């Protein structure tokens, strides 16, 4: 038979590895020949393994890049302008790569020229609450310094942002062990942890779901108009650098001023974590300077587009999408997804030879430059807007496959939450211990829901990687799944050697998953979504999931307000309308529910998976949330503190944000107003589109 | 056999003239409670006629009323300020309606409150190239004058915004009789010429689409948010107030000043129409006053909305739509139209009893509040902005059936071209001379394609009416029809009677159609089209006729921009590719029409139809066209001089109009190509909407 089992019996352990081996042994950074070779490689495979049709779609988008003859530093400079101390240009190459070329040097992609020379402040994570903490407690200013932040818990364009908000001339980002560093476990190439020479690449944009910085709405082809740099969207406007914590522990070891606040302040470094500004009394004319000398070049990228056509709704896509660009070897980022993807599509070309065709199109995607900004998916989506927004059913993304080897972690619309429940009781636990077990035993003991016993957790989608578009732009029901570590306090931060140059295949194959079996379970899970996304009658989402957490947000948002009843009484603040509109979209899903499991009538099926597909499509504002116009889904946006994160009711949320602090509360409590009026409308609109059709 | 031809034989002309009758006895102004009993009276009416549900949606909108204690009028004022000649404070009511009460008094609606004096620019028909030739080539400046203008032309609202931006302090509007006394006809009661008295009245709105001023985006529901007065959209920001031809002769008698700069400056009274400023030496000192104290007011409105379920496709619904409301008594406007509405539910429903229900879903609207910015419908379509995009096959309007007694006046998507001409091949003329000649004989005859030899002229959806929001900001197909008058010159600028006192029952019944033949004519085509989109197999559209004007468009707005060929030449303008995206829409837009030709399988059939209902859906941009985000087709918008026309590639149009005025030619031409881009781009991408899917 074809059927689920025999797609998931198809995938192989083995495979993965020796796909993960085959596409990690040279760098495949976004923009380079190399990468376009592996985009040609890919698509000849996929080809080969059986999708009827396998294209590249090329973009020209704005990327980053050092200056080879120019390299980038930082200084401690003295009186006389000696640079007494400067950080390293390049990490030492690990075992056996010292002579693999084309090794990108550590920097932070979108940075801009310059040479700033001053005195550092140190602002912890460079989160909204450090920089209240300096300004508002400590009154410490930050205008014209340059600061050093750690990295971790927030999305560094985050940091990178308050800086400059917060009138930095320059930014320092550098990996603390207290975030980098597990206790009891070796530097790499000895175990998984980061050495002091050790960096953390990565792109400092505050893009907010635009795409390309010169081209947001409109895919970046051959004839595109570009924005003048001036008016790109989403650039710093200070230099920024990231460094390992043996040059961070020289930076910081001289630092005066104020002693930190308190210990949430302190890393794991023997300095005294001084916030400064300014080095002390014996230091206090030495100055810190930058050379930034990277160049934003607009650049050819190329995604992979593979179609396996559907048998009976071939207008009806099913995607499962992840990048293949790197910033140096990809070993778990993003290779350890892209090897996976390239399994499942494997197997599904299997069946598909012995004749079988999914019911709806699946379509596969290798995106390009996801490490500059998400830049691939978005343009690709951008153009095919019109047939995503009717036409798509569900987006699966498909990054690293592993980030740990503890348990599962799903991030995915509630309309999905049925769906992983039911095929996590079908698959079998790859954990010790649990021999014998599903998954959905071990990942609900192992991570157990803060709000039901018996479940596991599901997050909100948050941001940061390449279902952005699609779910908070377009408002396709989106998911993703990997295996991940048990670390909860360094859950934004990520594991140990990201985005360095340890990243490699002997990273996995030696301390993640040497037998493959985590890879391979996290396969079974993404390969068994799209397959039911694709081959069962009924799509598979259940409303009643909807109606349950708008009904826990609405709670949280009411309870956010209720902090000021003072003000709720002043203005006439009331949620009332919304918990109306969430009252009704339980009752109204109810009904569906019924209608649903109660209708041989092919215009009343495909009717009601048309009102499952539109669905989370209902969620939608074409007007955009205030200021960020392509976040358009009124329930789930990317936290503007931290892209990573997701936030719910993010209208209401960022108008009820610091609103003690507004100038004027009459204004600022009409916004939040504004915004209940909007969050009501669009939950009780989406509602009826689960009604009686006439 | 329940066909087209049944539900046409079951139209009576007698029964459009008997509803007609019933509508126009008392006034029927917007947020009146004699508005509210006949939308009462036709919800009920509709029910008894068979539909399946009939139901009243209401908002609470901002309308706009005079003060009926403290009058509106305009003074000559002398040196004293003694007011020696005011205008009128109400039109003579016609024979037999003396007595009629709550006639509302001519005003124009939203005004602001006002009693501004100064001295007279006479600014003809308030054009953008009138204020052009005064500011420009005669050097007459409006800063601080009271201008007064004809109507005709544009639609009101421009006449106040373009008078508003030359600094205008006040508007009069009046009707000249070389705009609205055709020669040789009698005025009221005699005949259907505009009498001295006669006054239009209009609201003076740049609403650009918005609807109900306070709640831009959302439905003015009962928890809805609304700004403030002051932030509200389209409000005229000086007093306006219209006038008869009398009262305009004593206001212009006296002009001094300038000459008029030629004679299409002159109309017909006999004064001299010097353009001023202020009046002749004797009278120099004599100024003029206006006197306005009309005021905003939010007041709720009905909307009564009819359903008959389709038997196969309930999901897909076709739209008849046309407004209640009245300035007065609404004899042409709307009445005509509404009568015929009626008689269409009501044979509809005489097919229902017998058995029969459309293939797809059929909805019937009465509107409300379309006099004052076309608010009920704008209303009701944000509220289910996600049923009809998703849903929404067509909508045809149905305000006034005749304006006149000549030949039939169509506007429509190119997508209905074929539908029309092949009803209008089955539909018998009524005209005298064409007895046993089809509508399309007649027609053609008398109103020939300036294009095409043997076809007769469609024009493009303009706005003003009520179809605006579903075409130009939802993308859903639209069409219209009515009989209309032979002149040319007055396309624009309505019947001699519109929105007076004087447009009556007897005015339709002595005048325009005694024998409701003319209507029931209208009745047929409007009838049949929503016959045929809602119960055709396969949607009456052809594809290939966009192609056609695509072409059209492009060399036109090519020719547009071939004016500056210096300026293409150092700007590096090229259209190249917005004629390769119409070449591809015409190639794929054949294979298409090819393969719905050459197609027992409904998968097939309803994915082709989703293919053509999305189509139109495809012009949409979801960013709107610059500074007016509700019009959001890239290849139609209301012309930004004049509401009533519409404008083809609206986007490159008004980037390249008085281009050469421009103080940065750099920048301009940048936004020239900006939007050659993003036509080109929507082109190409409503083309693959049309591929193969898979
Ligand atoms: C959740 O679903 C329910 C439907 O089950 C839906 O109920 C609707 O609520 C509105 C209130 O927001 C009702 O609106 C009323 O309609 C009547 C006419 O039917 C009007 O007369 C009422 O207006 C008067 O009273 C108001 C309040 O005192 C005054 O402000 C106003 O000036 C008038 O005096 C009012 O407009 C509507 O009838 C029901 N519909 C039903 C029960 O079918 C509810 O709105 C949904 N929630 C959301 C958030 O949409
Ligand atoms: C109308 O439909 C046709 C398809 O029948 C479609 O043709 C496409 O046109 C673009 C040009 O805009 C082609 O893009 C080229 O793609 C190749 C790879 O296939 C690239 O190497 C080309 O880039 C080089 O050359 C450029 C021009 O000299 C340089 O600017 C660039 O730096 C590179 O050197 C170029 O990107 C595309 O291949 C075809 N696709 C086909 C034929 O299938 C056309 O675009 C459609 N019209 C619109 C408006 O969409
Ligand atoms: O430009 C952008 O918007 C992002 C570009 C780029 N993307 C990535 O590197 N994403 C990979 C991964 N990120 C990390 O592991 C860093 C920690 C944050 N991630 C999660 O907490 C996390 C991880 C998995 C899951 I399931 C949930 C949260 C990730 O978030 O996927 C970057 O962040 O530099
Ligand atoms: O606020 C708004 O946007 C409009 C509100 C209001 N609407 C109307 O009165 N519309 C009725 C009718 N208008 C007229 O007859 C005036 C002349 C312009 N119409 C057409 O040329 C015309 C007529 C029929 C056809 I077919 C094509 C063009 C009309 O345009 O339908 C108004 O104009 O004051
Ligand atoms: C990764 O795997 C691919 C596919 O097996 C290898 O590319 C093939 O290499 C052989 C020998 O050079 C060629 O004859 C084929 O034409 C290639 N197939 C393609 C590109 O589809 C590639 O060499 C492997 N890379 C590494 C680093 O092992
Ligand atoms: C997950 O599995 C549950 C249990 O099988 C499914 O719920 C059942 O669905 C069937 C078929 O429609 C109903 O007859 C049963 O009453 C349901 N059992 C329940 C709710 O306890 C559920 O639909 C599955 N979720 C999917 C497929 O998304
Ligand atoms: C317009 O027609 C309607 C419907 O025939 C008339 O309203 C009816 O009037 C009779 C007598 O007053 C009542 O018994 C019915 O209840 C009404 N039917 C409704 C409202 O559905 C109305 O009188 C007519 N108006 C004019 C001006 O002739
Ligand atoms: C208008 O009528 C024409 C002529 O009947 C229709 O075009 C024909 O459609 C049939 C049925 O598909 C084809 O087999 C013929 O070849 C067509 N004749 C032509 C193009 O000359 C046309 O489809 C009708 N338009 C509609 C229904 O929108
Ligand atoms: C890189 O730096 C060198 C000098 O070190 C300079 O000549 C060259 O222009 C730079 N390349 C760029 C800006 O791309
Ligand atoms: C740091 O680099 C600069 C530039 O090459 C050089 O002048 C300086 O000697 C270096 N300082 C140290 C301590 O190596
Ligand atoms: C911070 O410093 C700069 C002056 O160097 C000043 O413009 C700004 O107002 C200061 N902010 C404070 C003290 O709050
Ligand atoms: C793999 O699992 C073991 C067992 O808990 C753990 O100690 C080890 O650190 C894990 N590897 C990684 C990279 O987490
Ligand atoms: C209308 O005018 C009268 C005085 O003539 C005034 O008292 C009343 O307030 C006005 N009504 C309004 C502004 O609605
Ligand atoms: C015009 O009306 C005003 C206000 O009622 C009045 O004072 C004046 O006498 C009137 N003038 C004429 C000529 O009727
Ligand atoms: C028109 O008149 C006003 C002064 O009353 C002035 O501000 C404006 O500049 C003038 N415009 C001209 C003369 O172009
Ligand atoms: C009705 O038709 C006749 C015949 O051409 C015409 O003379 C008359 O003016 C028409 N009525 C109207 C209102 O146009
Ligand atoms: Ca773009
Ligand atoms: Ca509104
Ligand atoms: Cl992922
Ligand atoms: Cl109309
Ligand atoms: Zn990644
Ligand atoms: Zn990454
Ligand atoms: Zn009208
Ligand atoms: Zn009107």
């Amino acid at each position: 038979k074809h059927n689920m089992k025999a797609f998931l019996d198809e995938l192989k352990a083995e495979n993965i590895k020796k796909f993960l081996y085959n596409f990690t042994q040279i760098p495949h950074l976004a923009g380079t020949e190399q990468n376009f070779q592996l985009a040609k490689q890919i698509q000849s495979q996929w080809k080969e393994f059986g999708l009827d049709s396998v294209e590249l779609a090329h973009y020209d988008v704005l990327l980053s890049y050092p200056n080879k003859t120019h390299p980038n530093y930082i200084s401690i400079i003295n009186e006389d302008g000696n640079e007494i101390f400067n950080t390293s240009l390049f990490e030492p190459p690990p075992p056996g790569y010292e002579n693999v070329s084309d090794i990108v040097p550590p920097f932070s992609a979108f940075s801009p020229q310059g040479m700033p020379e001053g005195d550092l402040v140190y602002v912890n994570y460079a989160r909204t609450e450090d920089f209240f903490k300096l300004e508002r407690d400590m009154k410490i200013n930050c205008s014209g310094k340059i600061v050093i932040a750690r990295y971790g818990k927030v999305f560094r364009g985050n940091k990178v942002k308050n800086a400059q908000l917060a009138g930095a001339k320059g930014v320092i980002l550098y990996s603390d062990p207290a975030d980098y560093f597990a206790p009891g476990v070796k530097s790499y190439p000895d175990g998984w942890n980061l050495p002091g020479g050790g960096v953390q690449r990565g792109n400092i944009l505050n893009l907010n779901g635009a795409g390309d910085p010169l081209t947001p709405g409109y895919p970046a082809n051959e004839y595109a108009y570009r924005r003048g740099i001036a008016e790109a969207v989403g650039l710093p406007s200070i230099p920024v650098h990231p460094i390992g914590y043996y040059d961070a522990q020289k930076l910081l070891e001289k630092m005066g001023g104020s002693a930190p606040p308190d210990s949430s302040w302190r890393g794991s470094l023997k300095v005294p974590y001084n916030v400064g500004p300014g080095f002390t009394g014996n230091f206090s004319t030495q100055k810190v300077k930058m050379h930034i000398h990277s160049t934003n070049e607009v650049t050819r990228i190329y995604n992979v587009i593979g179609t396996l056509r559907g048998a009976v709704e071939p207008d009806r896509y099913v995607i499962l999408g992840g990048h293949r660009d790197s910033w140096v070897f990809g070993g778990i980022d993003p290779q350890s997804g892209a090897a996976v993807v390239h399994e499942i599509v494997r197997s599904f070309g299997t069946l598909k030879k012995e004749g079988w065709r999914p019911r709806r199109t699946i379509l596969f995607a290798s995106w390009d430059a996801e490490e500059f900004g998400l830049l691939g998916s978005t343009e690709w989506a951008e153009e095919n807007s019109r047939l995503l927004q009717e036409r798509g059913v569900a987006y699966i993304n498909a990054d690293s496959s592993i980030e740990g080897n503890y348990t599962l972690r799903v991030d995915c619309t509630p309309l999905m939450y049925s769906l992983v429940h039911n095929l996590t009781k079908e698959l079998k636990s790859p954990d010790e211990g649990f021999e014998g077990k599903s998954l959905y035993e071990s990942w609900t003991k192992k991570s157990p829901s803060p709000e039901f016993s018996g479940m596991p957790r599901i997050s909100k989608l948050g941001s940061g990687n390449d279902f952005e578009v699609f779910f908070q732009r377009l408002g396709i029901a989106s998911g993703r799944a990997r295996y991940t570590k048990n670390w909860e306090t360094n859950k934004f931060s990520g594991y140990p050697l990201y985005h360095s140059v340890y990243e490699t295949y002997e990273l996995v194959e030696k301390f993640y998953d040497p037998m493959f079996k985590y890879h391979l379970t996290v396969a079974q899970v993404r390969g068994g979504m799209v397959f039911e996304l694709a081959n069962s009658i009924v799509l598979p989402f259940d409303c009643r999931d909807y109606a349950v957490v708008l009904r826990k947000y609405a709670d949280k948002i009411y309870s956010i307000s209720m902090k000021h009843p003072q003000e709720m009484k002043t203005y006439s603040v009331s949620f009332d309308s919304l918990f109306s509109a969430v009252k009704n979209f339980t009752e109204i899903a109810s009904k569906f529910s019924e209608r649903l499991q109660d209708f041989s009538n092919p215009i009343v099926l495909r009717m009601m998976n048309d009102q499952l597909m539109f669905l989370e499509r209902a969620f939608i504002d074409p007007l955009g949330l205030p200021d960020r116009p392509f976040y358009r889904h009124v329930i789930y946006a990317p936290s503007s503190h931290n892209k990573y994160a997701g936030e719910s009711f993010p209208g209401i949320y960022d108008a009820l944000f610091d609103i003690e602090s507004k100038v004027d509360p009459s204004k600022a409590w009409g916004e939040v107003k504004r915004q209940i009026y909007v969050a009501a409308f669009t939950v009780q609109a989406a509602a009826e589109t689960l009604s009686e059709v006439a």
